[PDB]
């Protein structure tokens, strides 16, 4: 008379999330940490090999040390750019290095630099195709395959650079390889390019690969390790706070049709918000992703059509008086939601001088609504086309909701315009959103539909063009490619109104969705080995 | 060009407040405690002498164990009640004993046994006046003086008994040789009768008095002291919590002007809610008393007349949309105030299954508006007549807000109907409110109005009858006298719709009120020794 997608219970118990009594939770560490930051800062500014700095830049970044070295990352690339005239689209053709040019291409464009597609030009035969000689330089080769991910629609060279590269990386790995760890790094990124590969939940493996590295420096290896632990401690801190909240809602028992995953739900933010200083944003998001998970279960599992429409609309008119009029589980949910935006908007009014409640409120509302059109089809047995779906999709998934919540806390000051521009669900918001969706849709879907939910994109795909599932998979993979391109531009600006740290969260959501839904089982639903990176980046300390 | 209270900061430090944490939170602790109940109970129930059985319920109470010995106290008095026949309309001749009759009359009436006034008749003489021959029995005379506080206009005999024992008790005290330290127990209740002595912030002394008591029982003394500590700890826990809330409002820095006295604001609740199990009622109440303190400041000190007519109103219409147009300091106060009722209400909705938000809201609205009426008399010339003031005061002293807020936490179940009876503001609520007030006015007054405010009773009485200050202080003391009677009556009442505990806190706020405002200003600022009382029932352990 009610359904329930049978999600099992959170593999992490209270007493654990409460025990979690860290260790590098105290200063002496960071003083030490912050004391190497300096040696490394200048082993950095001391080096002269530009390609070396590039190499060390890329490394510091794959290990989450990126927070210290920020304006260094900038002085260095600023320079290389200029002292290599990377600006000009018109090429000089020093035949340049494939490896050094791709590496620098990559970090420059990432660090927002204008670096013409035509840079890789001097590596083409006169047939205009890529140079089949290059076929052997695979350090470089692997690295060009890695700069491609930084393109935009209308950048064939890049688009075919990725093609050539993959094929050779491919074979090289396919045969016994001209190494062993090469064989793996090639596959590691042939599984996910660094550009779509989210840092923080991954630093560890890179940390020890650098450890096993020769050239390798310790001031580094070790600075890398300490900081690593200095934040983990901290995550744990934000962790409890969010838990502490979860527990109070007692949805855990009072509204349990709902998957419980406060941890998974806080773990996303471990990637979505990489700049350590935005803690409250991560805490607040532990709870926001949570309220989402529950409101979505209410929509695609539990609640009925009457029940939903009613909920939907009271939300719409944020009618806390009629609070008691909807079923009982929709009261406690609704009030906990009104309690969350109100306590959250208090902290923003409190610490930034602004009444943000009309917005986080909207954020919720729209999210609610779109979850509604998804019931309706499904309940009303309407099955939509790929576009109808893809259109609700990028919002029902909650991307803007979480992403708009995040803006008020990563950015330090905004104007009403910056704000309204955002709430268009500014393009940025829609593209990182699409990725989380397309990736999420590509992960779930089978069960989304099976234990109830409207068809997903692969699904509407295969009905649409009437295709094989593979066909849909490929299609939807492509879609992701395409919006990443869309996103690349936007993030590297549009005279984007969005500040630094914010847009990066936007980009990082699309990134974390790709880890989270890379082998499957939701943002935790049934957790494959998403359970490893999790206990590894949240609980288990480093060597 | 905004007045200021001329206030000092919480004498207690956050890092202290935050730290303090005591060893007795360790279970085995109360276990010991709970092995002694079993035997002090044992000693109790096995007692034979009924006058020793009463002297024990009385200590078990004043010493704080009143909680684990409940269903015992009942049997021992239903037994003395019935046996000694106190439920009869007559019986005397000239034969009961003074100390036992008074002692047993006090406990039975306290416990709501009906024990007619005429009992003390048997100690009267020819003229229908207390036999002077009694001028001697002082353990007796003291016992009587003290049971005269359990009367009800009706009761002249008790009113005329209050006199007897007081005069000769003064004698006995002016004579340093009647004993010496009894001379101090005598004057102790001569200052505040047991009937109007909140227990909890008073146990310590009783404890060591019982301790030096010759006849004393050490397992009692033992159970006694261990409990004191096991509950002072739970206080501290609650303390931190309501603190933790305080720190968040950030009123300290943002709504400076109002006094910061949160441990005081909690200490209050150390008397109002004596049954240990109401832990939340006391946490929630730390936060409530705080908002009251503040909102009160906002009215009698910072806020302007337009700025208050405004606050007053929006809260009355209660809406966080036009929250946008109050002064920034009134957006923060109104929003956090809303958040609290919303939070508190989510708790009651969580646990008790009901939406109490439209009532706590209403508690807050009426409190506000009475703060307004006074604010208009201030700004708007008017010096009310001693009765118009008295009719607003008992409401403007927060009183009902405090209590109504409380009813919901201490009452497992209820009915719209008894809620409503409550919310018209039952007499039960009114009388205790009254005590808190008059005790306040009697105490506060001075800087209250000199440093700007409306005339408190002391003052309207003087103006009114053009009287010296004694008279008015006397009148008020006499008034406290009367509402207390009206209070005995309602607490033992007929069909009070309130439960033991609740009606309990109603008379207990009047008691706590007579403590804080007994040495002047109490609450927070002057609190003379009022600090050694807190420092002692919140931080400083026993033996
Ligand atoms: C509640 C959802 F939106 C999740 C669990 C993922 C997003 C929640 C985060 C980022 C904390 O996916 P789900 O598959 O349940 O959404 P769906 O109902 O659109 O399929
Ligand atoms: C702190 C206040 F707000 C009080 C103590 C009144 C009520 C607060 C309590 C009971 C802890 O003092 P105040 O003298 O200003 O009361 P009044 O302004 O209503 O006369
Ligand atoms: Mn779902
Ligand atoms: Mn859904
Ligand atoms: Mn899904
Ligand atoms: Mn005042
Ligand atoms: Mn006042
Ligand atoms: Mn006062």
């Amino acid at each position: 008379m009610r359904r329930s997608g049978n999600y099992n219970p959170s593999r992490w118990d209270v007493n654990f999330i409460q025990s979690l009594l860290s260790d590098y939770k105290e200063d002496k560490h960071v003083i030490r940490a912050s004391e190497l930051v300096t040696l490394v800062k200048m082993e950095l500014e001391k080096e002269t090999d530009q390609i070396r700095q590039l190499e060390l830049i890329d490394d510091l970044q794959r290990m989450g040390l990126s927070d210290h070295f920020q304006n260094e990352f900038k002085e260095i690339l600023s320079s290389i750019y200029l002292d290599h005239h990377y600006y000009k689209n018109p090429f000089p053709k020093e035949e340049r290095d494939l490896y050094s040019t791709s590496l620098a291409f990559r970090l420059l464009r990432e660090h927002g630099f204008q670096v013409a597609q035509e840079v890789f030009d001097s590596f083409k035969n006169e047939e205009g195709e890529f140079k089949e000689s290059l076929s052997d330089d695979t350090r470089g080769l692997l690295q060009l395959y890695e700069a491609s991910f930084l393109l935009t629609e209308g950048e064939t060279t890049l688009e075919s650079a990725r093609e050539f590269a993959t094929k050779f990386l491919e074979e090289k790995v396919n045969e016994g390889g001209v190494d062993g760890d090469l064989l793996t790094r090639i596959a590691y990124s042939l599984d996910i390019p660094l550009h779509w590969r989210i840092k923080r939940p991954n630093a560890p493996v890179w940390i020890e690969w650098y450890r096993k590295r020769p050239d390798m420096n310790p001031v580094v290896l070790e600075l890398a390790i300490l900081d690593l632990n200095i934040v983990q401690a901290q995550f744990q801190e934000e962790l409890k706070e969010s838990f502490r909240w979860w527990r109070n809602t007692g949805f855990v028992e009072k509204l349990p049709f709902a998957r419980d995953r406060l941890v998974e739900c806080y773990f996303w933010n471990t990637g979505i918000i990489e700049p350590r200083q935005h803690a409250s944003a991560r805490i607040m998001m532990g709870k926001v992703n949570a309220l989402i998970t529950v409101i979505d279960d209410i929509y695609d599992v539990y609640g009925t059509l009457e029940e939903l429409e009613q909920f939907t609309d009271l939300i719409r008119r944020w009618d806390i008086n009629s609070i008691d009029q909807l079923p009982d589980y929709m009261q406690l949910c609704f009030l906990a939601l009104n309690n969350f935006v109100d306590d959250t908007s208090y902290d923003v009014m409190k610490e930034k001088g602004v009444n943000v409640i009309p917005y986080l409120r909207q954020s919720w509302v729209d999210l609610a609504d779109k979850y509604m059109v998804e019931a309706r089809w499904f309940y009303g047995g309407h099955k939509p086309s790929l576009e109808e779906y893809l259109e609700n999709s990028w919002q029902s998934i909650s991307g803007p909701c979480m992403l708009t919540h995040i803006f008020f806390r990563v950015t330090d000051s905004f104007t009403k315009e910056t704000v309204d521009s955002l709430y268009k669900y500014h393009d940025l918001v829609r593209w990182s959103s699409f990725v989380l969706r397309l990736a999420d849709d590509l992960g779930t879907s089978v069960e989304e539909v099976s234990r109830g939910d409207v068809p997903k994109s692969l699904q509407c795909y295969m009905s649409d063009y009437n295709a094989s599932e593979a066909e849909a998979r490929k299609h939807v993979k492509w879609l992701i490619a395409e919006v990443w391109k869309k996103m690349n531009a936007e993030r590297v600006s549009k005279d984007s109104p969005f500040g630094k740290d914010f847009i990066g969260c936007a980009v990082d959501l699309g990134r974390m969705a790709q880890l989270m839904y890379h082998n499957g089982d939701g943002h935790g639903t049934q957790h494959p080995i998403i359970h490893q990176q999790m206990t590894r980046t949240l609980f288990e300390p480093f060597a």
